[PDB]
C-alpha cells in the first residue's frame, strides 16, 4: 500500500500519467481497490472471480499505463488523483 523509499522513487520514475484521461471500466474497478488497500485475491472474491481474470486486467492496466510494478499503480492513482481517497 505506502512503503516509504519506493513510494517517494515510484512517483519520481513516473510523475503524472496524463494519457488517457480515464482508463478502462474494469481496469478503473481493480485499481480502485488496489489503491483502496484490498490484494488481486480479496479484489477477484470482492468482484465475485477468479484471481487469473484479475492478473490478466491488473497487466493489461499496468501495461497499457507503462510500470513494473504493484506499488507503480497504486503511485498513477494517486498521482493522477481519480480517487478523492488521498492515500
Amino acid at each position: 500500500y505506502t512503503p516509504e523509499s519506493v513510494a517517494k522513487l515510484l512517483e519520481k520514475i513516473s510523475a503524472g500519467g496524463y494519457g488517457d484521461k480515464r482508463l478502462s471500466p474494469k481496469e478503473s474497478e481493480v485499481l480502485r481497490l488496489f489503491a483502496e488497500g484490498f490484494l488481486v485475491t480479496e479484489i477477484a472474491k470482492k468482484l465475485n472471480r477468479s484471481i487469473k481474470t484479475i492478473s490478466s486486467q491488473k497487466k493489461s492496466a499496468m501495461m497499457k499505463l507503462g510500470v513494473d510494478n504493484d506499488i507503480a499503480l497504486l503511485n498513477y492513482l494517486s498521482s493522477v488523483s481519480m480517487t478523492p481517497v488521498d492515500k
